[PDB]
């Protein structure tokens, strides 16, 4: 029931306080499609930088991790739910970042050079939304205090213009950047799913939010340990992702087709 | 199959040379779906200015209109189909900026005041998509020169710029200028119909490009007049959304449900 009617609508304004609110518009349609058993195989992995931009892109990583777990405690005493939420709660509002730098630069290309973009741009903006339904979801297992949300805005500020010139300068550079956060972020959900696993993080939790049980299918018994597994599947498809448009730059592939849009 | 092993692969790179270029896999999915029949009836409308935010928008896009319609010799002789499709190109490129800025400053604010953005963004990535799928359409049509390359080229740095700006400070004002921008593309849109019907413009290009085929879903007979049509389908739905958009802030109901979204 859309169509030239509707179409020859001014405004439909009125209209906006009889819309439910649903938890399953928050996204596109374009959901993950897991099955834990699969899923439950995920495994740590790591690329070989195969030259200067390569190794300079995964000592970043690298000293950021350090010097985050470090200014944030996260070593010092026991795993705990608190300590988990608040980090992830963290960690995926940059995660939200990238994907969105890179979809809109490549848009924007395209449009001004008049070219084709065989499937890139939009596996890049699902990757951004998936991982702001990662936060979606994490913002409501726990909600920060104004420290935590000033922090938050401060890095946005840092990370979203660094990203923005480091995709002008080189797009190589940001895939093997997010591609080896990945790296890190599959070590994270896998050490947070071990310690469910030997007992260390006894979760609370358990009840998994609505945005997410849709979002990505899960029954109703669905555990908190189980919200952890999809989303570090999610974290992994970007890992190869990002690599293999790494990879591509290197190898003079940027306007060669997405191999994802396929291989879907 | 997308499972483990797939996401336990270092790289897909060795696959890249295989996989073929399809023309579906050019855009998301989320397609638009018109029955010409029905849309052949989308007409002209204009949204009245409330105060000074929607007054400049319309100011706004009204000088724009004058000062590229004179430029640019639109309205000096008869209408041909070249230029036509040559205006087309140039301002379709403009069409998908505003769609993109919003959705990514909307993501961004998402992402860092942790709100529920309830549909905004995807309609306006979506829009973004749409755009620049008329785009890519005609480039199938005519394929331009370097002085158009490099007019095509500042005119995205300055607009990115004015856009950037201008939705941080006052995305009411976006959204309308938007609409009113829309306003103008049916104008225009219908003319070029209207000029068809009265055989005062002759689509010599009705081999509609494999693109728009799968993209709008037509059929192989489906000629340019009827490509014109669904692409003016889509800027009437631009046109509704973006002055739906900036209504819902000029109320302060920016952080409400997108309509759209339960139509
Ligand atoms: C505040 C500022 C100026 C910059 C922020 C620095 C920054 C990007 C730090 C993160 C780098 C890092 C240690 C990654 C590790 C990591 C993740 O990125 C991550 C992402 C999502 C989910 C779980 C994650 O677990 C991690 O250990
Ligand atoms: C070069 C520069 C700095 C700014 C460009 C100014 C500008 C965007 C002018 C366009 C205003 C205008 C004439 C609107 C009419 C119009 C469209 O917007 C339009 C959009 C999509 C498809 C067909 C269109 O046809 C139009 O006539
Ligand atoms: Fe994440
Ligand atoms: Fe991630
Ligand atoms: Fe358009
Ligand atoms: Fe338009
Ligand atoms: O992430």
């Amino acid at each position: 029931v859309w169509g030239h009617t509707q179409l020859n609508r001014l405004s439909f304004l009125e209209t906006v306080p009889v819309v439910p609110l649903r938890v399953s518009d928050e996204s596109s349609e374009d959901r993950p499609t897991w099955s834990l058993p699969d899923i439950e195989n995920v495994a740590i992995t790591h690329k070989k930088p195969n030259g200067l931009v390569d190794t300079l892109a995964y000592r970043s990583v690298r000293t950021c991790r350090w010097l985050f777990d470090t200014f944030s405690l996260y070593r010092f005493g026991s795993i705990t739910e608190s300590k988990v939420i608040s980090r992830c709660l963290f960690l995926e509002t940059v995660a939200g970042v990238p994907g969105m730098v890179g979809g809109m630069l490549r848009h924007l290309s395209s449009l001004r050079y008049m070219t084709r973009d065989k499937g890139w741009i939009n596996t890049l903006l699902v990757e951004a939304e998936n991982e702001r339904m990662h936060l979606m979801t994490f913002i409501e297992l726990r909600q920060p205090g104004l420290p935590l949300r000033v922090s938050i805005i401060i890095t946005q500020a840092i990370m979203y213009l660094f990203l923005l010139v480091a995709y002008v300068i080189s797009p190589r550079f940001v895939h093997r950047f997010v591609g080896y956060l990945e790296e890190e972020a599959v070590i994270t959900y896998t050490g947070v799913m071990r310690a469910i696993d030997e007992g260390r993080l006894r979760p609370t939790k358990n009840d998994v939010p609505e945005v997410a049980r849709v979002y990505w299918n899960l029954s109703k018994n669905a555990t908190f340990r189980d919200l952890i597994n999809v989303i570090r599947a999610d974290e992994a498809e970007h890992r190869v992702v990002n690599h293999t448009f790494a990879d591509m730059h290197e190898k003079r592939l940027q306007n060669s087709v997405n191999p994802f849009v396929v291989l879907k």
